[PDB]
């Protein structure tokens, strides 16, 4: 069994009750039937198998395949996401085509969210130009690297655009080659074709001269239809000599997975011949990181889950909350309004509830309980998909799930009849504190709170410290972009484009190295050395910013060198008081023990600046703000004992190399 | 920690300069090993060259590089021996002539570390400032495709530097030295470009003053140099330093024979170590343009059957010519390499004389590769019994240097200057070079060759070729075309591709083991022929138009390339699909790729147009395709590699 992997393709013929909710027991039992992975519709079965043929008001079901119902590594191993069948960007009806584009995008974004390893997309035309374009740009601009199975039709004739009177020189291969070209010939290691086999085997799949083609193609899968018999024995579920010769012919590597497709409404041996098919099949072939940007990119579930593995952050948050409910609760209140701002998968939600309960059992002993109404505000739609499932299962529909960018609540609040909060709770922190746009995010929410409203975090502050490491510097400098990565979006103001070959490219006018040097980074400081014994304060922020103090900043941060050495840049840190006494910090001196939540930031210098015992170092750093985003410009000013003073060039002018947007 | 965990090396020294040593490193290192230490530092020139001392005028010069490779199989070399530059070299000598000399020999030495195919190598800094040395080094490592570790060995202390002057040495120290040199080679990845400390008997300030000592934790610290200036025992501060800076067990440590004229108890050798421990595409090769490293020869010499067949054509020519009645024949082996074809000629005379007969054979083995000559001298001595005259020359100027050194006209000239596409290594031009002094009777082995081309389909090969990428450390590797590295605005080496990266990828020939693909035809066709001796000096420039018909819906990505060559009359060898010599691995197929995959179907007519052009300084291919449907329509792809801009085989 081991060496051969065989997937089961979810079909309209195993749509049971709440299957989207119970994918666990699904792949479980299916697994019992001796097949490992599955091709499940990533939109959810209520969405995949929907039918558009209705009034102009028949809208498509929202994505509803919650991730929490299964640990992410399992999603990654077993499940393989197929795009909803009703999608057709190349519909003959312009409006449905547009609709199709939009929704294809949604499903792609979700495939990313669940963090799936492999994904199927089934062509239904002889030509899919629009689909090709959408997919092309997608894959070529994603920082991710998932695999893509392009399932083909059984034969030319099943195609929607098939005209038996104009197929001059077409076959299944021409289809695949045309699609593959149309997405820009991405790597076979990643862009792969899946053949669909059935009762009828076309000539091109038997006439040797043609079947040989698929050996020179990035073939990754055969999708086998249950169109077949029970010849011999106890009714042996078996396969034609031509079929066999085919699955044996092209079965080169044991990587190639085999999906089975249930065409026949045979509930089968009452669900116990699946394994018979499976058997039949098997026996016939045998360190730098960019800072996160939650505001402008949607965090996948991996990022979130990892976040969760740092339970200490959440514990501290809970303590902060109980403290708040204590300073407010001592007043003898009954009910209190809280807003979690950017809930993610909602660990701080469950934790906040946990806090209302603990607070009640310790403080309200033998007296009226203080109850909390909880609004969770969030923008990532996939995340929302998780927040609703959570709300249902664990939270008992108590919490109000508001999908929006919080910086917009001030409008939809009084309208949809939401009352002002007493506490707003957010966790939008970069390693450099405000490098993840927190101040602008939370500042967006001020127009709708009471002067009473206590905000957590209350305060946070960005620190810094000169370091020396030829390794970190030499590593930042030498980052290069391989062909497959040529169109991944820059962290700067510019975005990918089409070149003279109608191919996506991300140009870097300032130059590649430069572009490397004018960015912040988050690193696990390996082979470095401190040049200062202690760090210094850079940038503070306090919420709620009731007075609308400008979010932009400017500063000089000066140190003093005690030895001959090469200064390669600074390590940036941060600490934050959630509420009063309760706080957590990433700073070397005041570091929360055991906390892996944040690695230090690094503000690199273009060139390793040399220094010696005596010189005063003035790190100029400005945090400039823009209609469309925020960025750090920075540089160094060395001054020797004799007053003589030099300075390095201003790195990141206008955020051209590193520009956090909104 | 455990014994095998902590690695210890033995630096050579005048303290152990035995006789004939440069001809016997195997046993040397074997004894070394018996004394419980794995690797060994050793001068690449060989001791005789290594410890030479300039004193006379231009009358006396440095000993030639004479550390032969053959004395030990290449993997052994690659494992144990760490090469080290002769201490007498000083690219930064105060004397201009000596610095020039130093640059030349520093180069020869580097070239040799490449030749032997060593993994690691060490160079000793003897100045507070070594700018010229750093430039030669810089250009070397940036333009070398050869990835390989390097140790910058530091002096005992700032004081013993050649340019030491207690009057200007304001704020300078061993680390300042290292940071200057590291900065002057461009801050090459410390994964390769590293620094070794030499721990003297007197421990400096910066290596005990903790705050200072910590400097080396932020540096590519590679190895510790340990002088015998100790008692075997080791001082408190020494212990604390060696412990302190020793982070990765990956660090290495070498023994430096300084004070002890020898070890009283031989065992005092073994003691020290102990006491310390107690702490896929490829370009077509181009032998005329680039000197081959020794492992290329070492694997080149696994192709038993090439030598076998060469020897077969040799016995054949000794039959045909020897049958005359004479008792002697002269033969020029043109490009001996490491010489197995020479030993094959001598083995073929030796083996001819008893089945067909005397007929003594005089051998002239010519060779350009200055590093191979070491191997052909050691080879001429160890096996050949000095019966063969080695000639280190461009075989293309041999006709001229024929009288000055008393050379005799050749009856036969044996050579192997072909590649996986036959003529792709530029054999015709050099043999045409040797042409001008050949007797009219001279048979050229081989006599002829012809190239072959075969339409193929493989998305994998095509994508692979197109996606070729240059990372930062490889930014200065020279092009395969007319272009060469140049200094950028930061005085940093870069190889510019003004035609574009992708174009540069697609306008080149490759050699690949055909992995995932399909042939779009069932038989190859004739491309470019050539015939030696080219007695009339015909133009090596060629221009043909091969033809192929297509029989199915396919994506044509280019042609696979092959060759055949006749050595003499009947016997011969060929890499071609059907006629392919069995058992060979001598030549994987060429790939002449098209820029974008060409779509084809049943009945398409494909004309491959190839012009083999030649230049004053090199040669190149200019190829493309014409497609013509059954209807007679005729598209045509763009001329690839025009003027060898992407591909130009220099001479
Ligand atoms: N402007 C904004 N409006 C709404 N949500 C935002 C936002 N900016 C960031 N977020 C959300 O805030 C989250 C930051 S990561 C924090 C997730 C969760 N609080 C945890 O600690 O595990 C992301 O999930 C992102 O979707
Ligand atoms: N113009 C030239 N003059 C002298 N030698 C040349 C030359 N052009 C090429 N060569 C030599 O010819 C050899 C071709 S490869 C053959 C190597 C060797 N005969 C073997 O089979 O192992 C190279 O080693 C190169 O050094």
């Amino acid at each position: 069994n081991s060496r051969i992997h065989i997937g089961w393709m979810a079909t309209t013929l195993d749509v049971a009750e709440n299957l989207d909710r119970h994918v666990a027991t699904f792949c479980t039992r299916l697994g019992e039937f001796k097949y490992n992975f599955v091709v499940y519709p990533i939109g959810g079965v209520v969405r995949a198998f929907w039918t558009p043929n209705g009034s102009a008001e028949n809208h498509p079901p929202v994505i509803d395949l919650p991730d929490v119902q299964l640990r992410n590594d399992l999603w990654e191993s077993y499940v393989v996401g197929k795009i909803s069948p009703w999608i057709d960007c190349d519909s003959s009806d312009p409006a449905f085509a547009s609709l199709s584009e939009e929704h294809l995008l949604k499903e792609l974004s979700y495939i990313c969210y669940l963090g799936l390893q492999t994904m199927a997309i089934e062509l239904t035309r002889i030509s899919s130009p629009r689909t090709a374009a959408i997919l092309k740009k997608w894959i070529w601009t994603r920082n991710s690297r998932f695999t893509v199975w392009v399932q083909l039709p059984s034969a030319i004739e099943k195609c929607k655009d098939y005209d038996a009177f104009t197929i001059e020189h077409v076959d299944l291969w021409t289809i695949w080659a045309d699609f593959r070209k149309n997405c820009g010939n991405f790597s076979g290691v990643y862009f792969q074709v899946a053949l669909t086999i059935s009762s009828e085997l076309p000539d091109e799949l038997t006439e040797l001269k043609l079947v040989d083609r698929w050996k020179a193609e990035p073939l990754a899968a055969f999708v086998i239809e249950s169109g077949l018999f029970i010849s011999g024995r106890n009714g042996e579920a078996s396969i034609p000599s031509a079929h066999i010769n085919l699955l044996k012919h092209l079965w080169t590597t044991d990587a190639l997975r085999i999906v089975l497709r249930a065409t026949t409404d045979t509930f089968k041996y009452n669900t116990s011949i699946k394994s018979e098919y499976s058997q039949a099949l098997r026996h016939a072939v045998r360190v730098l990181q960019a800072p996160l940007q939650p505001l402008s990119e949607n965090l996948d579930s991996g990022v979130y889950n990892t976040f969760e593995q740092d339970q200490i952050k959440y514990d501290v948050y809970g303590e902060a909350v109980v403290g708040a409910l204590k300073d407010l609760g001592a007043d003898g209140r009954k009910t209190v309004v809280i807003y979690l701002l950017g809930g993610g998968r909602g660990p701080i939600g469950t934790k906040i509830l946990k806090s209302e309960r603990e607070y009640n059992n310790t403080f309200r002993q033998g007296q009226e309980s203080l109850k909390v109404k909880l609004y969770i505000v969030e923008k990532n739609p996939n995340a929302i998909v998780t927040l609703k499932y959570m709300n249902v299962r664990t939270w008992k529909r108590r919490v109000t799930i508001i999908e929006s960018d919080m910086r917009s609540l001030p409008g939809i609040a009084k309208d949809r009849g939401f009352e002002q909060p007493d506490i707003i709770v957010s966790e939008l922190l970069g390693s450099f504190g405000d490098n993840e746009l927190s101040p602008e995010c939370l500042d967006g929410v001020t127009g709708f709170l009471k002067p009473t409203t206590i905000s957590i975090p209350q305060k946070y502050t960005s620190y810094v410290k000169p370091i020396m490491s030829t390794h970190i510097h030499q590593t930042i400098k030498a980052q290069s972009i391989p062909y497959l990565s040529r169109a991944i979006p820059s962290h700067g103001r510019g975005e990918p484009e089409l070149d003279e070959d109608e191919m996506w490219i991300q140009k870097y006018p300032q130059g590649h190295v430069r572009n490397n040097m004018d960015q912040i980074y988050v690193v696990y400081l390996s082979k470095y050395i401190p040049l200062a014994e202690t760090t210094k304060p850079v940038f503070t922020f306090e919420h709620p910013n009731f007075m609308n103090s400008s979010n932009e900043r400017s500063d000089s941060i000066e140190f003093v060198m005690d030895r001959n050495a090469d200064l390669m840049g600074f390590a940036g840190y941060f600490d934050l008081q959630l509420y009063k006494t309760v706080m957590l910090s990433i700073e070397p001196s005041t570091h929360t023990p055991g906390m892996v939540s944040w690695f230090p930031a690094v503000i690199p210098l273009r060139d390793q600046l040399r220094v010696g015992e005596g010189d005063r170092i003035s790190l100029k750093i400005d945090r400039k703000v823009d209609n469309t985003g925020v960025w750090y410009e920075w540089h160094v000013e060395k001054k020797k004992t004799n007053g003589e003073s030099v300075s390095t060039p201003i790195q990141n002018p206008n955020g051209e190399s590193y520009y956090m947007r909104m």
